[PDB]
């Protein structure tokens, strides 16, 4: 193989093209906007992603805009991006070019799954609070990123670094203009949302961690719905069948034309009896019905499941030393400021 240039402007820095270079290239991904490869760039040897999709010439690309404006330790960072035309002869796709991360939590815990074991629950800590973390950070500038899934968190295992990736469906959300329903992975996928709503708050997101979350402790999709529809009956044999008063905080159009009547299956039998407390009672306020009932990601991040991480003697599970949990900045604590004197434990303080 040889060495690809382009002349790629800088992803967050200024609007200053220049020269990058880069070889090694193997795909890696896809999907509908296209194709992911890996890279190699030929200056710094560094592993990057390169993420290339098919622009609509005169209309504008929301995920290059909604990650130009990004810049968090749990995000992909955009490095760079650049156009190419070819095998649509006269056409032109945008590229992203953004940090490469090598492992994915779907990875880790189909791994564990498929030897019979629970990922530890320091894992678990680690990985769903940096989740959390990143939400909160995006939540922040209001964009929603409506495809939190394991197979878009990314993993450093040596340095246990989770990065949030594929904006694909992330969108900047409006108070008025609508949203389309049929968002999300159908599993992480938010009980409004199969109602149809389309006035729905970031609040879908946490949702979906709490769907990853459940999944952590139980070796599998706590909801696995068959269908868009039979998704929700999933949910119904877990939650329970939805009052209507949690029907009307969902879509106030009542679109519910389905379900019978099912107790809510209680939450200390839906996991396995060596589960930790805490986890289930964090699980049980993210996966709840009424949208607005649900943990903001900061609160999530606050809650006593990760005490632990909070300590001054905490190690990763191979002797090196946690990641960086507590620079957080002013954005990060916009929804809640007065939060900051549990996020921030004293031995962290300047
Ligand atoms: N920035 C990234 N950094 C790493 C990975 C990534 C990491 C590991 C794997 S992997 O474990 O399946 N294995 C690894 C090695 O070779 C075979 C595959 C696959 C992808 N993706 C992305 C990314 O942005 N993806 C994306 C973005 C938008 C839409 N759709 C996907």
């Amino acid at each position: 193989s040889k060495v690809t240039t382009v002349v790629a402007t800088p992803g967050q820095g200024p609007d200053r093209p220049q020269e990058v270079s880069y070889t090694d290239t193997k795909v890696i991904g896809n999907g509908s906007f296209g194709v992911v490869y890996q890279a190699k760039l030929c200056d710094s040897g560094e592993l990057v992603a390169i993420k290339k999709v098919l622009q609509d010439k005169r209309f504008k690309n929301r995920e290059l805009q909604i990650m130009r404006k990004l810049d968090h330790c749990n995000i992909v960072r955009l490095r760079y991006f650049f156009y190419s035309s070819g095998e649509k002869k006269d056409e032109v796709y945008l590229n992203l070019v953004l940090d490469y991360v090598p492992e994915t939590v779907y990875r880790v815990a189909r791994h564990y799954s498929r030897a019979k074991q629970t990922l530890p629950v320091i894992y678990v800590k680690l990985y769903m609070y940096q989740l959390f973390r990143s939400l909160a950070y995006i939540h922040s500038f209001g964009i929603c990123h409506r495809d939190i899934k394991p197979q878009n968190l990314l993993l450093d295992p040596d340095t246990a670094v989770l990065k949030l990736c594929d904006f694909g469906s992330a969108k900047q959300l409006v108070r008025g203009e609508p949203n389309v329903s049929y968002i999300c992975s159908r599993y992480y996928r938010a009980p409004e949302l199969i109602f149809g709503a389309t006035d729905y708050t970031s609040s879908i997101d946490v949702w979906s961690a709490g769907c990853v979350l459940a999944e952590l402790l139980l070796g599998q999709p706590i909801f696995p719905g068959d269908s868009g529809v039979d998704q929700l009956v999933e949910i119904i044999k877990v939650l329970g069948t939805p009052t209507r008063e949690q029907i009307r905080e969902m879509n106030p159009n009542y679109t519910e034309f389905k379900f019978p009547q099912i107790k809510a299956h209680p939450w200390t039998k839906v996991f396995r009896p060596r589960t930790p407390p805490e986890a289930i009672a964090l699980c049980s306020r993210l996966l709840e019905y009424t949208p607005t009932a649900r943990l903001t990601p900061l609160e999530a991040c606050a809650h006593s499941f990760f005490d632990e991480l909070r300590d001054p003697n905490v190690k990763l599970p191979n002797g090196r030393d946690t990641p960086a949990l507590f620079n957080f900045t002013t954005q990060e604590l916009s929804s809640n400021p007065p939060l900051a004197t549990i996020l921030i434990p004293p031995h962290a303080r300047i």
